[PDB]
C-alpha cells in the first residue's frame, strides 16, 4: 500500500519521541497507533494554529472525527510547520478506514470528545489546578485512554489496561505537565499561556514576570509547586505499567515516562527554566546499567530521580512538606 | 578442565576482539561448538587471505580443507598471516572439533566443504556484477550465518524453524559482509584488495583505486551511497530472522552485530570520510540510549531510529535518493 | 505506617548505590531487605566511629543483634555523619520486629556474627591473605549470606541460594575486595590500613610507601597481585547469577558486581591508583549494546572486562603468570 508507506513517512518526519517505540509495536497495534498519532497530529495542528480564528476554528475541532469518513476532506489553509498531515489528510484517512472497526471507534470516539475540550478551551487560559487538569484530559488524557483501549482491543494486552481509564489518563497528565512546565519560556515566547493562573498569581502580578530575572526566586517556588503537582500521577504510571504483558507495549509506555520523570527531575529547583535550555544530567551510576525495559529496572529508575528531587528540597521552599509527602508516598 | 580447549578458548580470545564474549556467553553445548567452528573458519580465512600461498596450492587447500578436519596431525606451517597460530597448531583444534557431538561436527564440515569451494571460485577474479557480490557474500558470510543457525537448531536451544530458513540466515551473513566491504573501502585499497562490485564502481571511475584520490570524491560518494542501499535491503530478512529466535543467549549473540552493522552504515551513509579513513559510530538519540538491544522490540525501534538518521540525510542530488528512500519505506512498513 | 515510611527515607538519604535497586525488590523482600540494609548500616557506623573507645565499642558490637529486640534501645553518642540510624533506632527495630519471624531468624543470625568478627579486628591489621578473606567475610561475605537466605526464605528464589554460602560470601568478597583495592589511597590520608601485610610487606616497609612517587612501579605490581587474588571470586559469581530466576533480585546482584569488575578492570596495572580517583573507561562496543539485567549480556560483559585485563598483564609484572591462569580458567569454564 503507498498510502501506508506515506504514513509512516509522515511518522518519522513529525515525531521524534514516539516515532521509533511505535513502529517497533507488535503486530496490528502499529499501524492503529501509526494512525492514531497522526490524526492526533491533524487535530493538534487545527487547535495550535493562530492564524485560523476561533469561529473558524471550533467547527473544524468539533468535527473533526466526522472529517475521518469525508474521503476527499483536507485543509490548505494552515500556516504550521506540520501542515502536511493536514494538506494530505485523505492518505491518512483512507488507512484510518482501512484499520479494524473496534479501532475506527475508539480513535474516532477520542477524537470527537477531544475536539469539544479544545473548543471549550480556546477562550480561555487555564485558571485552578482542577481546570488544569480538565485541559490536560482534553488533549493528553484522552491520547492516553485511547491508547489503552486500542491495547485492550488488539489483545495483545488484558481487558484491564482499557477499562482502568483513570490509570490511562494519568499516563497522560503526567507527560503534559511535564512538556507544560518545562516550556514555560519558549511558549511565553509564543504568546502561549498553560500554567494554571490560580497557581501562578499567587507569585506574579503576571505569568510573563517570571522570565524577568528580578523575580528568578518566585518563579522557581511556583515551578517547584507544578512539579508537586505532576508528581502525584507517578503512583498511576508505576501501576499502569505493572499491568502491561507486552514488551513493545511496554517500551512504548515506560520510555516516555522514563524521560519525563528525568525530565521533572531536571527541572527541579531549577533557575535554568526560567533562562533557557535544561538538559538532563546523566543518572546515578547503577540506573546507567539498566535500561527501562522491565518493570524492577523502571522502578529503580524512577526511585534514583525521586531521591534526585528529595535531596534538593529547600527547606524555605512553600511547597517543600508537600514535595516530601508525596514522594513518601510514591515510595509506599 | 581440558587443556586442549583451554588452548581453544586462548586462541579464540587471541584472535577475535568482538565475538568471544558473546561466544562465550552462548548456553550450554552451542558454546564450545561455535567456538570451534570460529576457530575452523577462521583458519579457512586465513588461508584465503594469505597472498604468500600461490593460487595453485591455495586451490587444494580450500578444497580440501573440510577433509583436514578429521586428519589428527594436519597442520599448516607456511602461512605469513597474523593469525596463524590457528593453522600452525590446527590439530588442537581438530582435536576438540572431533569431541564435539557429531551433530555438530556434520554442520560444520559441510560449511567448511562449501565455503572452501567457494573462496577457490574467487581467488582469480574480482566480483563483478551486484549478484556475483551476493554470490561471493554468500560463500564467506552467508553460510556461516547459516552454519550457526543449524548448530543453533541442532543444540535444541532454537526451534528447528531456525535453522530451517537458509534464506534469512543467508541474509544476516550479507549484511554483515557488504557493511564490513563498504566500510573499509580505503583499508582494503591499501592492501591491494578489491571487494567493491565493478558492474557498479565502474559506473562511476575507470578503476576503484580511484575513489581514493580527492578529485573524485563526490562520485566516491554516490557509490558509496548506492552500496549503502544495496545492503539495506538485507534488512526485513534481519528482522524476521531476529524475531523467530527464543533463546536469549543466541538472540544477544545474533542481535547485536547486526545493530552494530546498521549503525555503521548509517554513519558511512553520504560520508566522505568512508574514502580518507575511519568512520567514528556515533553517539545516538535521545530515544536510542534508553534501550539496549537484548529484546526484540527494542532491536526494532534503534533500527527505526539509524532509518531515520540515515533518511534524513539523502541528498535530492544523489543518483540513489529514490531507491534509498524506497527501501527504507518498505522496511518501515514491512 | 509512619514508621515505615521513615525507614525509606533513611534508605534513600544514606545510600546512594542501593536504594533504588532495594526499593524495586519484588514482595516481602522488598521491606526484609531495606531493614537488613539499615540495620547493618547502624552496625557499621558504630563500628567505623574511631570516637567510641574499644571499651564501649566491643560490647555494643557483640550486642547488637539484641538490640533489635529493646525497643527503646537507641545510641545517642555516634559523631558519624549517619548517626540519625543510631539515634532514631527504635524507629527501625519496630519495622525489623514486625518482618515475618523466618526473616529475623535471618538478619539477627548475621548481625550477631558480624558483630562477633568486627569486634576481633578493632586490635589488629589483617596479616595473612586467608585473614583477609576472615575479614571480608565477617564485613561483606556475611552480607552476601544474609542477602542470599533472605532471598530463598521469600521463595522468589530457589532454595540453593541461600543454601550455597560460599558462593553467597564469594559475592560479598569480591565487592569488599575490590574495594579495598580501590580506595587505598583515600583509606592511607584516613589513617586505614586494609591491604594485607603479607602481601605488601613483601614489597615495601610501611603500606604508606606505596604513595611516594618513588615507590610506583612496586605498587603497581602489589595491586596487580592483589587484582589477581579478587579475580579468583569471579567464577562463583558467575555462578551464583546464573541461578537467579527473580528478575528484581538479578539486578540487585548483578548490577554491583559488574561495577566491580569494570573497576578492577580500570585499576588493573594502573599508576592511577596511587595517585587519585581513577576513571571508569568507555567500555568495548560489543558491550555497549547490551545493559546488566540478563545473565547472557551480564556473561559477555564480564568476559569482556577479563579480556581488558588480560590485553594489558605485562610480562615483567611477578603476578603476570597467575593473572593469565585465572583469566584462562573463568574462559573455559
Ligand atoms: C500532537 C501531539 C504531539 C506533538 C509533538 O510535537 C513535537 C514537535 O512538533 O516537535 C514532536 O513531534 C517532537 O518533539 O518531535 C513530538 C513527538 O516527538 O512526537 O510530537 C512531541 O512529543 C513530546 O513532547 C513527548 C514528550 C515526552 C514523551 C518526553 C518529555 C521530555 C516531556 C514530557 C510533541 O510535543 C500529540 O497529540 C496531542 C493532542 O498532543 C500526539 C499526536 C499524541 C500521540 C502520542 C503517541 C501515540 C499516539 C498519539
Ligand atoms: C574470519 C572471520 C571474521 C574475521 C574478523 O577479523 C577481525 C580482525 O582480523 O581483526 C576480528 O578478529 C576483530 O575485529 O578482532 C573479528 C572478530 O572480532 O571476531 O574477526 C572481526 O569481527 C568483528 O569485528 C565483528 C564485529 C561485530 C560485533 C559488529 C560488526 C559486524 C559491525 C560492522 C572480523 O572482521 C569469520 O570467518 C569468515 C569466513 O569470515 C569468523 C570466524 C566467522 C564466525 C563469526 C562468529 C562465530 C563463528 C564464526
Ligand atoms: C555499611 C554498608 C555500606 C556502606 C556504604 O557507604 C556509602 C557512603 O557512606 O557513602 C554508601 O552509602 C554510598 O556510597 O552512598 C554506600 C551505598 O551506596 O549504599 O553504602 C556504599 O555502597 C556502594 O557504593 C556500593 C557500590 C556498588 C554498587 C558497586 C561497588 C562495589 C563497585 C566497586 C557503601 O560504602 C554495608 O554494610 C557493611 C557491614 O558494610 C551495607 C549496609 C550492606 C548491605 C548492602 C545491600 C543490602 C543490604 C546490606
Ligand atoms: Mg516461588
Amino acid at each position: 500500500s503507498s498510502s501506508l508507506k506515506t504514513c509512516y513517512k509522515y511518522l518519522n518526519q513529525t515525531s521524534r519521541s514516539f516515532a521509533a517505540v511505535i513502529q517497533a509495536l507488535d503486530g496490528e497495534m502499529r499501524n492503529a497507533v501509526c494512525i492514531f498519532y497522526l490524526v492526533l497530529r491533524a487535530l493538534d495542528t487545527l487547535e495550535d494554529d493562530m492564524t485560523i480564528s476561533v469561529e473558524k476554528k471550533v467547527p473544524l475541532l468539533h468535527n473533526f472525527h466526522s472529517f475521518l469518513y469525508q474521503p476527499d476532506w483536507r485543509f490548505m489553509e494552515s500556516k504550521e510547520k506540520d501542515r502536511q498531515v493536514l494538506e494530505d489528510f485523505p492518505t491518512i484517512s483512507l488507512e484510518f478506514r482501512n484499520l479494524a472497526e473496534k479501532y475506527q471507534t475508539v480513535i474516532a470516539d477520542i477524537c470527537r470528545r477531544m475536539g469539544i475540550g479544545m473548543a471549550e478551551f480556546l477562550d480561555k487560559h487555564v485558571t485552578s489546578e482542577q481546570e488544569w487538569d480538565k485541559y490536560c484530559h482534553y488533549v493528553a488524557g484522552l491520547v492516553g485512554i485511547g491508547l489503552s483501549r486500542l491495547f485492550s482491543a488488539s489483545e495483545f494486552e488484558d481487558p484491564l489496561v482499557g477499562e482502568d481509564t483513570e490509570r490511562a489518563n494519568s499516563m497522560g497528565l503526567f507527560l503534559q505537565k511535564t512538556n507544560i512546565i518545562r516550556d514555560y519560556l519558549e511558549d511565553q515566547q509564543g504568546g502561549r499561556e498553560f500554567w494554571p493562573q490560580e497557581v501562578w498569581s499567587r507569585y506574579v502580578k503576571k505569568l510573563g514576570d517570571f522570565a524577568k530575572p528580578e523575580n528568578i526566586d518566585l518563579a522557581v517556588q511556583c515551578l517547584n509547586e507544578l512539579i508537586t503537582n505532576a508528581l502525584h500521577h507517578i503512583p498511576d504510571v508505576i501501576t499502569y505499567l505493572s499491568r502491561l504483558r507486552n514488551q513493545s507495549v511496554f517500551n512504548f509506555c515506560a520510555i516516555p515516562q522514563v524521560m519525563a520523570i528525568a525530565t521533572l527531575a531536571a527541572c527541579y529547583n531549577n533557575q535554568q527554566v526560567f533562562k533557557g535550555a535544561v538538559k538532563i544530567r546523566k543518572g546515578q551510576a547503577v540506573t546507567l546499567m539498566m535500561d527501562a525495559t522491565n518493570m524492577p529496572a523502571v522502578k529503580a529508575i524512577i526511585y534514583q530521580y525521586m531521591e534526585e528531587i528529595y535531596h534538593r528540597i529547600p527547606d524555605s521552599d512553600p511547597s517543600s512538606s508537600k514535595t516530601r509527602q508525596i514522594i513518601s508516598t510514591i515510595r509506599t
